[PDB]
RNA sequence: AUAUGGAUUCUUCACGGUAACGUAACUGAAUGUGGAGACGUCGGCGCGAGCCCUGGGAGGAGUUAUCUUUUCUUCUUAAC
């Protein structure tokens, strides 16, 4: 009866990432020392890949399929849950509370998430997650 | 017209904040959408500026038979 799990896909509602699709990695229902509210550790897409047709050459397809990821701590009230799901075991260990509050560890996690997202986009699956929302 | 510094880039086109949002910067053609330009009158209330009134002090002038620590006057600060 609870849907705020570690694989749920949500849509950000506020904070420079509004309208961007995201997947929950680690939820914290009963607050913490900081963020005294229900929140989740999420990883999403900041720059969606562009549409690719059969006319594009091999040089241009690679450029248009690049994905720019991000990691964020988000309040539950600022997320819009969906019915889709996405596996997080490939980058669950790198996105955590220790990853934040440290500039060096933030970028190391993001490049790990970037590799997982690009391989997911190849061999098309979770196509709704990689489709930019129009609003 | 143009150069340097800074910023940015090997994850190519910046990061922080749960968020409202912040910043010295931080690619955006056609086309589209929105905002500013752009707006009546009366009433009381809040606040600002100049003026008016006034205290102490530092100067100048006037009155002084008698009274008045007194009467008058200067003490200012632009765009950006």
């Amino acid at each position: 009866a609870k849907f705020l799990k570690a694989g749920k896909v949500a849509v950000v509602v506020r904070g420079r990432y509004a309208g961007k699709k995201v997947v929950i990695v680690k939820p914290h229902d009963e607050g913490s020392k900081s963020h005294p509210f229900g929140h989740a550790l999420v990883a999403g897409i900041e720059r969606y890949p562009l549409k690719v047709t059969k006319k594009h050459g091999a040089k241009k397809v690679a450029k248009r399929t690049k994905i720019k990821p991000f990691i964020k701590v988000v309040n539950y009230n600022h997320l819009l849950p969906t019915r889709y799901t996405l596996d997080v075991e490939a980058f669950k260990s790198v996105v955590s509370t220790e990853t934040f509050e440290q500039p060096s560890q933030r970028e190391e996690a993001k490049k790990v998430v970037k590799k997982a997202f690009e391989e997911r986009h190849q061999a098309g699956k979770n196509q709704w997650f990689f489709s930019k929302l129009r609003f």
